[PDB]
This record gives structure tokens, sequence and C-alpha cells, in this order.
């Protein structure tokens, strides 16, 4: 009816029946309840520690409870830290076998002489004892007797003893009589041994099988026994087994002024051996003795009161049921503290114990269990039970509660969210089986079970592409996400695999606990391996975990080397120069650049990704039109993306840094340069000049058929690449030039556009091809050979180094 219940469904475990701490979300426990009418109503209230009313598991009587139990958490101010409590608060048994007590009161005189009221102290400690019992309720669960002694003829006549009946202490009656029968005068001898007889027949005249209980009160010496017939020694005391009618009668002391021998063969000298054996019969009946020696002092000259406590500690049935009262306080003291033990009797919670296992999701945050009174009556601290955390248990021991009285137990866990499998958004149970055994025996009856549980957030992992302006990028790239727990070691089990597309965005998402097993952020790494649309070696990845926008960015930054052409003479260089034009980057094994280990060309255009390395980059064949240099500049891409020069294949440098410019070697007036280049510094260009090769002049002299220089015979130069040109001849020997220069390998066609007025015109098509050179030249007039010296269709060829002189001719009309 109230043993608690738990769902498990997709949110986890969790008690069918629960209730809520105000503002908080993520612990739920179990509501409370009684036998008569199930659960409580209580779904949320603040969860405050000193609270001991709310949502108690109520055993027996709803309305006055055996006991009652509540096991709750709530959450602390560090995330995934708990508070959990114990609370147990006892009762008094209810109809159960009452206590049957008798109360043997040495009435002697000995007890009126230190001035103390020793009298006065009994009557108040046994008016207290009374109103004590009725006070705790117990008043008719304790019967309560009275035996008063003295000698023969001092009290009750030839009896020497005084009796009220068991009766129970809570009837008014019962008390007038048990306070009246003490209300006189103390007076006579110490016939201790009728009062334990006597106390003994009045505990074993019902056969109850209530507890039977004897408490003697006496300054210590018995004067009156009865006479011993027979007796044993028991561990060296003297014990007598059987008693005759007629008494030993020493009055003032406990010696005997005529010891004799009984039928044992014993010597009996004192009036202990009556005692002690009347004691031993009443303990061996059943009856539990305990006593009180009041201001013992020496008896006489015979005994120190150190043997007489010896002496009493063997009336008792142990020696720590005796105890000594130096005062009349002390007395009160000592029958208030019977009264407590007979209370604590009817405990419901009798050492008690609590088992509570930590839940598999959950550690101890330390090793503190603590213990607290809570109830309107206090538990003293000798009576608090001990609570110890070891090996996964909880465990709370030797719980003694009675009406009012309640404890506490507080201590706290965390949820282990690092766990692999650990699931956030879901319920966990905090304890495994919590049980409370109210006393040896009982059937152990169940705590509820509290759930804690960490919220989910959501990570995001975004992939920063910084590739070359060339370099395409793959649709997907496969991610690892790791992370460093608490201890802030690698997690080794834990991993999430992300597939980042160009779709969105580069940018995904997780779902995570927000928090490690100490409460705190976790700290993400990402890596990519995912070569499968593109080659990473050109790739350095750096990574930045940014908690205030729970993303982790994975940057990947290319490299790249290129090179720009240029000419030493300011020309611009044509598409088909460049194609003559071989360059070749080379990869070195280390920093030696001894043995390639890769080589490839590269072309004025390309933009190369480079890993980080030793590379060389040699110009293997010039522009049409241009000297070959073919120094090789030796630079590294280091680890971390910085550039290095390492000088030539000629003069190989430990590396200087590229800062910006590095000034390389002088071609002509110019000189090579590196650069870095980009938004990221991730390019390196070389800037590579060539000097041109010689070129060739063509010269036209126009003459008559009369030998002399004739002017204005326009000639046009046809490049095979390139503008034509006109030149107007002139009447003199220098002649004119073409501006256009004949360049190595070049391909050009002359001819005489416009004949001079009063010439006829000459059609004939000269051919220049430039060597390689660019320092001498074929020509042929008509595509028929034409050497130096030699003339053809009105031309005459002279070549005079680089300068070619066509001399033509002109025929009148
Ligand atoms: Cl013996
Ligand atoms: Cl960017
Ligand atoms: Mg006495």
């Amino acid at each position: 009816n109230i043993r608690p219940t738990y769902q498990t469904d997709a949110n986890g475990t969790y008690p069918t029946n629960s209730w809520q701490v105000t503002g908080q979300q993520n612990v739920i426990n179990q509501r409370g309840g009684d036998q008569v009418s199930g659960w409580d109503n209580n779904t949320i209230w603040n969860g405050d520690a000193t609270d001991t009313t709310n949502s108690y598991l109520k055993f027996g009587d709803p309305n006055n409870p055996d006991y009652q139990i509540r096991k709750y958490a709530k959450e602390t101010n560090t995330p995934g830290l708990y508070d959990v409590y114990l609370n147990v608060k006892g009762n008094k048994q209810q109809n159960v076998k009452p206590v049957d007590i008798v109360l043997v009161v040495d009435m002697s005189g000995s007890m009126e002489s230190w001035g103390t009221n020793r009298a006065g102290a009994v009557r108040t400690g046994v008016k207290n004892f009374l109103t004590s019992i009725q006070n705790a309720g117990l008043g008719n669960y304790v019967n309560v007797g009275l035996i008063g002694f003295s000698s023969p003829g001092y009290i009750g006549g030839k009896s020497g003893y005084i009796s009220v009946k068991l009766g129970k202490a809570g009837n008014a009656s019962q008390q007038q009589a048990i306070n009246g029968a003490l209300s006189p005068r103390f007076q006579g001898g110490t016939y201790t041994q009728i009062g334990l007889r006597q106390g003994s027949a009045m505990l074993n005249a019902d056969t109850s099988g209530n507890k039977k209980m004897m408490i003697l009160l006496t300054d210590g010496v018995p004067t009156f026994s009865n006479e011993v017939i027979n007796s044993e020694w028991i561990n060296g005391t003297l014990y007598g087994t059987n008693f005759g009618s007629s008494r030993d009668e020493p009055g003032n002391t406990a010696r005997l002024r005529w010891p004799y021998t009984d039928s044992s063969g014993h010597y009996i000298y004192d009036t202990w051996p009556a005692t002690l054996g009347e004691a031993k019969i009443a303990k061996d009946s059943g009856n539990e003795v305990h006593a009180l020696g009041i201001q013992l002092a020496d008896d006489d000259h015979y005994m120190t009161k150190e043997k007489i406590r010896q002496n009493m500690q063997l009336i008792t049935n142990s020696p720590d049921l005796y105890e000594d009262a130096d005062s009349a306080d002390a007395v009160e003291a000592y029958l208030n503290n019977q009264a407590k033990d007979i209370i604590k009797n009817f405990n419901t919670v009798t050492d008690g114990t609590i088992t509570d296992p930590i839940g598999t999701q959950f550690q101890y945050a330390n090793n503190q269990a603590t213990v607290t009174s809570v109830g309107k009556q206090t538990v003293p601290a000798s009576e608090l039970p001990s609570a110890a955390i070891q090996d996964g248990q909880l465990t709370v021991n030797h719980m003694n509660l009675g009406q009012d009285q309640e404890v506490q137990i507080h201590y706290q866990v965390r949820i282990k969210t690092e766990d692999a499998g650990f699931k956030p958004d879901f319920w966990y149970q905090m304890n495994g089986e919590t049980l409370l055994t109210p006393k040896a025996g009982a059937a152990a009856v169940d705590f509820g079970i509290p759930s804690g549980r960490a919220p989910a957030t959501t990570v995001y992992v975004q992939k920063q592409w910084r590739q070359l302006s060339n370099q395409s990028l793959p649709d997907t790239l496969n991610v690892t996400v790791q992370r460093k727990v608490a201890d802030g070691s690698l997690d080794p089990n834990w991993q999430q695999t992300l597939v980042l597309k160009k779709a969105d965005n580069w940018k995904a998402s997780f779902t995570a606990p927000a928090y490690n097993n100490q409460g705190q952020s976790f700290s993400y790494v990402v890596k990519s391996e995912d070569a499968s649309g593109i080659d990473l070696s050109s790739f350095i990845s750096s990574q930045n975990m940014d908690q205030q926008t729970a993303t982790l960015t994975l940057t990947n930054q290319q490299y790249g080397f290129q090179f720009q052409k240029k000419t030493t003479d300011g020309t611009d260089l044509s598409a088909d120069q460049l194609k003559a034009m071989q360059f070749n980057l080379t990869q070195y094994s280390d920093n030696s650049f001894q043995q390639a280990s890769k080589t490839n060309a590269i072309t004025s255009t390309d933009l190369q990704a480079l890993a980080p390395g030793y590379y060389g980059i040699q110009e293997a064949a010039a522009p049409t039109g241009y000297q070959l240099d073919g120094t090789t500049y030796l630079f590294q891409l280091t680890s971390d993306g910085q550039w290095q020069y390492h000088g030539t294949k000629d003069n190989v440098t430990s590396g200087s840094v590229i800062n910006g410019q590095q000034t390389l070697n002088p071609v002509g007036d110019k000189s090579d340069d590196f650069t870095v280049t980009g938004d990221h510094q991730q390019i390196l260009t070389l800037t590579k000049y060539d000097e041109p090769k010689p070129s060739m002049t063509l010269r036209v002299i126009k003459q008559d058929n009369q030998s002399q220089y004739l002017a204005g015979a326009a000639f046009t130069l046809q490049p095979s690449a390139g503008e034509a040109e006109t030149i107007t001849s002139s009447a003199t020997s220098e002649g004119q030039a073409f501006a256009t220069k004949l360049v190595a390998d070049g391909t050009y066609t002359m001819s005489e556009t416009k004949a001079p007025d009063g010439y006829q015109s000459n059609p004939a098509k000269i051919a220049i091809q430039v060597a390689t050179t660019g320092k001498e030249a074929t020509v042929t007039i008509d595509g028929e050979a034409l050497k130096p010296g030699e003339s053809k269709n009105g031309y005459t060829l002279a070549i005079d180094g680089s300068t070619i002189t066509l001399q033509a001719i002109n025929q009148p009309l």
C-alpha cells in the first residue's frame, strides 16, 4: 500500500507517485502516504531539510504511527551535486506486555544520619519516577510495587517489611499508596534479605510473562538475615542457598558476634552470604536486579566501603546494574534515568538500522554522513545512531527512537555524466533498495528512492575552410569530436562522429550532458582525417572551443606557391612566349636540399597547394626571346605555416624567416623576390625576371636605275606574330630602320607596299627567320635562299652583325 513503486519509460526510472522541489527540474522524489488513505496528494514543496511534516511514509496508525520515514534529494547550487536526507521518527509501542517493577527501599534508621535527606531523596525520586512514566503515556504499560524494609518490630510488626501490591503507575490511587507507604520517618535495622525475598515474591506472583525488574535503594549494610543452613562458593564468594526461620541479628554491623558453621561446612561470620544468596535466588527465578548504594560508609571496623561496594555489585545481575549515589540529587537522578530506561524499552525503533546503497549512476561527493536529532524531544548524542559510507553503501546503526524523537541523516552524491552509455534528460535512481529495520527480527520497510538527471545541451561543430582561391571543396567531411573529462584527461571511450556538409554551411550539432562529473562544462576537441574528397596534406588545422556560443570551430588553412614572370626590358610576355617557358617545383626530403623526393612542372597561372616541407623553384626554359636564368631558389613551409628562404642550390642556408618580402639574386638591373601573399600569409609568390636575348634591326636603302638614293618608297614588315609597320625610304646612304626589333626565333616578311612616284612596283615577298640566339638570320626572296652579298628581284642582302640591310634598286615607269 505504501511500498514505493517506480515507472521506467523513455524518460528513465522515477517514482510513480512523485513530488518536485520548488524551482528544481532535475530531481524527483517519492510522495509520502499512510496504510489507510495511501499516497498523499503533495506533489511540490520547498525541500527545506528542517521540515518534519511533508512526504513521510507512515507505518501503523496513520494518526499516531509506530514510525514514519522519508528519503528525498534536492539539487545544490553545484550542477549534478545533490543533498540527500533520510528522516526516521519513532514512537512508544502500544498493545504490548507491561513491565513489572518492584521498588525495594531500605527504610532503616542508618539512612537518616553527612546530614543528607536520603529518605527525602527516595520519596521525591519515587514520586518523580511514577509521574515520568505517566507523562510518557506508559501509565498502563508499567506495574509498580513497593517493598519497604527495616527490622522485625519496627516496620510491618514481626515481618520487618511493608508492601504495596503491583498496580499501574498511571493509576492515581496506586501513586497515593506507594508515596503514602514511603511518607513515614524511616527507622530500624536493615533486613535486606526480606526486601529482596518479598520483592521477588511480588514479581513472581502473577505468571504474566512480563519483564520482572527489582530496584534496591539502600546504604548497603544488612544487619539482619536468615540463618544460613546450606551455602555454595561461586567465583570466590560464599552464597547461602537454604535458610532457616531463625535470624542472624547483629543489628548495627554485618559482622555476627557469634560466627557459626552451616550444614555445608562453610564459615558464616556476617549477613552477606544470606543477602547475596537471596539475590541469587531472585535472579535465578528471572528477576532483573538493579541496585543503588547511597553514600556507602565503612561498616564500623569490619569492612571498608570499597569491599561493601564489591558485595553490592554481586547483588545485581551484573556489576554495571549497580550504581553509587554520592548525594540526594544523584538519588533523584538515578531514579529518573531508571524511568527513562523503562520508557526506552517501549521504543518502536530499538537498534534500528538503515542500509542505503548508492545508485549505479551516482558517486558519494564525500564520505561524510551527518546525524542530527530534529524531533520535539531531543535524542541525546549518546543515543544518536552512527552513519558511515563504506564500499558504495551508507549504513546507519544503533537507532533508538521513542515518542517525538526523530533523526536526519545528510549526505551528498553526484551524477556521473562521463560514464559510457550515460543518457541526459534521463532519470537515474540515487539509491539501491533503502531499508529501515526498526528492531532485531522486524521486517524491513522501504524508503522511497529519488531520481536525478542531467540536462542535455546542444554543441555546434563548425568547419572554417580557408582553402586557396583555386581549391574545390568536397560536399561533406567526416570529423570526430572527443572530450576532456573533469580529471582533464581525454575520454578514451567517448567519441562523436559528425558529417559536416557544404549545403549546411559546414555546421552540424550533437546533444550531450551540459556538465561533467564535477558539474563543469565539457572541453571538446575535433579532428578530421576524411581525405576522400580532398588531400588535407596542404592544410594546417587549428581549433577553438568557444563556451559562450557552444561552438567548436575547426579552421583548415591551405598553403600554396605561385610565381609571376617579368622582363627586365618591361615588355609583357605573350601566351606563345609562356608556352616555351618551363618552371619545375622540386620537394626535398630534408633541409640539406640534396635528395629530390618529388618534382613537377608549374606555370605562371598555377597556384599549387603545398604541404609543410622543403622545396626548390627553377626556370628550366626561358620564354621565347629571353635568356635562361637556371638559379634554383630554396624555401620551406614550416609545420606552423611560416615561410623560410634557404638560398640557392649553389648556396644552401640554414634558413631565414621570410618577413613579407625577401630580395633574391639580381637579374640585369632588377632583382628576383619572394613575397608572402594572401589574407593569411598562406601563399609564397616568386617574382622571376628574365633578361632579353640580343635582337636584330632591319634597314632599307632605296636607289634609282642610275645609283642615286631614292626617297618616299613605302616598305612593310609583317611579324608572323605582332603588328605590321611601314617605313618610307630616305635619299641618304644611312637609309631608314624599322622600329620593330626582330627578336630570337621570330618569323618576319617584308614587301614594298607603295613604290616611289615615277618607278614600277616590286611585289617580291622577303622572309626573315631570326635564329634562336637572336644574333644571326636566314633570308629568302620569293621562298628562295638569299645569302649575304647576293641579290634577287631588285634586292641586295648585306648582314652587318645584328643589322640586316636590304638594298632595293627601283626601275623607271
Ligand atoms: Cl561449595
Ligand atoms: Cl574566414
Ligand atoms: Mg541501615
